[PDB]
Order: C-alpha cells, then sequence, then structure tokens
C-alpha cells in the first residue's frame, strides 16, 4: 500500500486527514514534536490503522525534514505538508522568516533525498494568502471578489504593521514560497503541487482528550451574558470537509497545480449567536442573544466567490447549522 506523509499528525486539521486517510487503509507516517505525542496517536487515537511516526521537533528549521526523506524517500509517494511553525515584538524574525522556512524546507528535503519518487505535494495554506485582512471589508463590491486566483496584497514590509497583518502576512509568504520553488524545480523533481486555502476551520475533533479546536468557538461558548461581543467576521469551513480536500487534492487529477479555497459561507459573531442559541436551547441561559437577525455576513465583507473550487472537489461542504451543531454537541458530551 502506499505510503502517505503527513507533517504534524497531531493538528487539528492533521488528524482528520490522518482518519480519512486510514479509512481508505493507506499506510501512513506522521511527523509529531514528541516521542510521547508519536505513541498517543500510534498506540491510541490510530489503533487499528497501519500509522507510524517520525520525530520532527522544529517546523521552522528548513533542514527539519531531512531525516524523514533520507530513511523513507523511496517508500513516501504522498506528502500532505499540514504543519506550520508556532505562532512577538519581530514580526520578520518570529513569523516571516520561521513561514518561509517552514514551507519550503520539506520540499528542498524532497529534491535532496526523494526527487524522483514523491507524485503528489498538498500543502496547508490559508485564506489569509488570499487577502489581507485590510482587504476584507469591501462589502457588495463585486469588482473586489475574492477567489482562488486572489493573492493577499500586503507586502513583506507592510504586514509587520501588526501581529493580525503579520500572521496573514506569514501564510502569504509561505505560500509563495511554495510555489516559487515549485516553478523552479519542476525539472529537478516529480512531485506536483496542489494548495488548500481554508478560512476559520470550525467542526468536531477526530479524538476528545467547553473547549473546541477553534479559538471563535471558543470564544462564544465562554461569553459571559452580559460580556463585550467580540468581534469575529469572515469565511466558515468545517474540518472534515478541509481534510477530505486534502486527500482528494492528491488522488485525482483534475486538482494538481490548484489552490483550493476551502470556504463553505461567511459569517460574524452575531450570525454565530443566532445559530448557537437556535441548536442549543440549553445553553440560553449561559450564552448571549447580542441582537438576533442583525450582522448580516454580505453587509461586512468583500465577496468570496470559490465556486471554481467547490466544482473542481464535486461535493457540497457542510453547512454552518451543522458544523456547530456536531462541535459544540461533541464539546457538552465531553463535559460528562
Amino acid at each position: 500500500m502506499t505510503t502517505v506523509f503527513v507533517s504534524g499528525a497531531t493538528g487539528f486539521i492533521a488528524q482528520h486527514v490522518v482518519r480519512q486517510l486510514l479509512d481508505q487503509n493507506y499506510k501512513v507516517i506522521g511527523s509529531v514534536r514528541s516521542a510521547e505525542k508519536g505513541d498517543h496517536l500510534k498506540n491510541v487515537i490510530f489503533k487499528g490503522g497501519d500509522f507510524n511516526y517520525e520525530i520532527v521537533k522544529d517546523i521552522s528549521d528548513p533542514t527539519a525534514f531531512d531525516h524523514v526523506f533520507e530513511k523513507h524517500g523511496k517508500d513516501i509517494k504522498v506528502v500532505l505538508h499540514t504543519a506550520s511553525p508556532f505562532h512577538t515584538t519581530d514580526i520578520e524574525k518570529d513569523l516571516l522568516i520561521p513561514a518561509v522556512n517552514g514551507t519550503k524546507g520539506i520540499l528542498e528535503s524532497i529534491k535532496k533525498y526523494a526527487a524522483q519518487t514523491v507524485e503528489r505535494v498538498v500543502v496547508t495554506s490559508s485564506f489569509a494568502a488570499n487577502t489581507s485582512t485590510v482587504d476584507m471589508f469591501y462589502a457588495k463590491d463585486s469588482s473586489k471578489t475574492i477567489t482562488e486566483e486572489s493573492w493577499n496584497q500586503d507586502t513583506w514590509e507592510s504586514c509587520q504593521s501588526d501581529p493580525i497583518r503579520g500572521y496573514c502576512g506569514s501564510k502569504k509568504f509561505a505560500e509563495k514560497a511554495a510555489w516559487d520553488f515549485y516553478n523552479a524545480n519542476k525539472d529537478s523533481v516529480k512531485f506536483k503541487l496542489s494548495i488548500i486555502n481554508p478560512v476559520y476551520v470550525f467542526g468536531p475533533q477526530n479524538y476528545v482528550e467547553l473547549n473546541t479546536s477553534s479559538e471563535v468557538i471558543n470564544s462564544l461558548v465562554h461569553l459571559k451574558k452580559d460580556d463585550p461581543l467580540p468581534e469575529f467576521a469572515g469565511g466558515h469551513i468545517d474540518v472534515r470537509d478541509v481534510a477530505k480536500a486534502h486527500i482528494l487534492a492528491f488522488q485525482k487529477d483534475e486538482l494538481i497545480e490548484q489552490r483550493l479555497m476551502l470556504h463553505a459561507g461567511l459569517f460574524t459573531t452575531q450570525t454565530l449567536l443566532d445559530i448557537i442559541n437556535e441548536q442549543f436551547p440549553e445553553l440560553k441561559g449561559k450564552i448571549p442573544a447580542g441582537k438576533p437577525g442583525t450582522g448580516n455576513p454580505d453587509d461586512a465583507l468583500t465577496p468570496v466567490d470559490n465556486s471554481k473550487t467547490k466544482k473542481l472537489l464535486g461535493f457540497e461542504f457542510i453547512d454552518l447549522k451543522k458544523d456547530l451543531y456536531d462541535t459544540i454537541s461533541q464539546i457538552l458530551e465531553a463535559e460528562k
């Protein structure tokens, strides 16, 4: 059976990728940052699957994956690079440089040790590489519509102005470095590159250890009734669809060299609260109602059109109601 390497296999998205791979009986090697984490994955979370791990402690080290492909370079046909460096005042030193090292490094390892073996590389990017936050608020401007061809317009310099733009810029330049390496090495290496650009990722955890894997959801379910409502707005996507897209991206020829925008629709804090309160009557004594029916995302956000991605992937995404229901019902069951 074909071996698939998944970096950062303990992560929220990555565990769903490994789960869905093992559901299809792939042989999987995951990278983990410690032996303890790897043993937990192999002996507990993914017991029953053909799962092994390699220890890769620092994603920001550009040589971090050299040993993986020196030892396994004849076997790994598929690379799903979902890991990113840990997320300061020095945005350049602590975010931007680690990001470009953290994405291009594994591609260098493949070129050095497995150039004619790896067939497909899928890299987890972000909607942050499609648009800076500064450009996300041109409401109803169809000329501003963000698509898979859109790139974050901040520069290496201008994104260092604040930590939000800096983080978003780190995602932009990580993905750009992948493409620039790829286009400069397409003769030196066999693999074909594809990209996944998730928006805000919600959804249930693969394995439960009111603490969801989404900081947006966590903020909402920890709100007091009197509390100031935080400002959240953007696109949502269920982690299970994000993972499914990673797998289809290496299996189907039409997904080669695509940037696949994993985006199921728009939300604001108010639309999330409306759905949570509607789906969870049990929580109505705890969380605020806000002002139901207000905060229409179409009136807040630059339009987003990922019709191309949806047609290429060919399956309908989990909607926000089911996403939040599965996320929060898992959380409540875990409070037993």
